[PDB]
């Protein structure tokens, strides 16, 4: 019979919402039904949310947490009712969790960082635009960020600020620095790729164009600012891939079934090096690569290696 898991995101941002085709396609091919909600970044509304799956009945309840340091009355009460809570994506700080299926945010916020180090050869100004406040790929981000800012004292952070994931808000956030800083900003530093083209969009309506940025997640506009040079490069995740990995880990823990409960997804390195393919994946042949998803989820789980899906470069 169906196995009801339900799925509590944070917001409907660009990764969750491309990612949920691949939930959707490993859904399909295991008899589950996903059970829906997004919550605005309101935590108390994703505590609500949960209760309400909960109380519900499902076999189990994927979460992504609006912020890291929550919904512990939550957690507790999945555990009392014999219901697996899994964080998928963005993480809890909590151990009474069943699962938790994590990208490897602070090698990722290091990664952008280097990769911005690397093309300013160790010098210069930047800004950095940050997810919302407090949840995990925010706090993870900037801690690996600041961990490579250690090392070139010569770059130096004239601001930074949220943009809560978002492209529209972080237009607005850049437009603001542009006014303040102006010819001073050598580099924008966004904890996502949709911050990253939103700060480019505000770039080019100011009439300033060459400035590098760097981002993470690899979504379709990302990808095209790498391959154009609009961006100097991203951090590849892979909705598809990563949110059905935490979609098999939860449906094996609803069913009793073996499963490696915490696997982590190890973002690739994504330059013009590399572009291509990932654009065949996740955007001009996705349809081919969703045919296999359910195979590569599978072995993934088994290796461990959830972000594997054959990018140059991943071994
Ligand atoms: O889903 C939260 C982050 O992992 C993602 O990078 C936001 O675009």
């Amino acid at each position: 019979d169906t196995t009801r898991i339900g799925v509590t995101v944070y917001d409907m941002s660009s990764f969750i919402t491309a990612g949920k085709e691949g939930m959707d396609a490993y859904a399909k091919d295991n008899n589950i039904e996903l059970i829906w909600n997004s919550a605005n970044l309101d935590v108390s509304t994703q505590a609500s949310q949960v209760d309400s799956m909960i109380n519900q009945g499902v076999d189990a309840i994927i979460v992504v947490p609006v912020q890291a340091d929550s919904l512990a009355p939550q957690v507790a009460s999945a555990k009392a009712k014999g219901i697996p809570l899994v964080p998928v994506n963005a993480a809890l700080d909590s151990k009474d969790i069943a699962g938790n299926v994590q990208p490897d945010d602070v090698a990722a916020g290091a990664q952008e960082m280097q990769m911005m180090a690397d093309r300013l050869g160790g010098k210069g100004n930047i800004v950095i635009l940050q997810g919302p406040l407090g949840q995990s790929g925010e706090l993870d981000r900037s801690k690996g960020i600041e961990q490579v800012l250690a090392k070139y004292p010569d770059i130096k952070v004239l601001a930074k600020d949220t943009a809560n994931w978002k492209r529209d808000e972080a237009v607005n956030k850049m437009k603001n620095w542009i006014s303040g800083f102006g010819p001073q900003i050598d580099g924008v530093v966004a904890q996502n790729d949709d911050m990253g083209l939103g700060a480019l969009q505000a770039l080019k309506e100011s009439g300033r164009t060459g400035v590098p940025i760097v981002g993470i997640d690899g979504i379709e506009d990302g990808l095209n600012a790498v391959k154009s040079g609009d961006f100097i490069g991203t951090s590849l995740q892979n909705g598809t891939v990563e949110l059905a990995a935490g979609l098999a880990v939860a449906n094996r823990l609803a069913k009793g079934e073996p499963v490696n409960k915490e696997p982590v997804y190890i973002m690739p390195a994504i330059t013009k090096d590399n572009v291509d393919v990932a654009i065949e994946h996740v955007v001009t042949e996705r349809q081919q690569f969703l045919d296999g998803l359910t195979e590569l989820i599978n072995k993934n789980l088994e290796t461990g290696d959830i972000a594997y899906e054959g990018i140059p470069g991943q071994k």
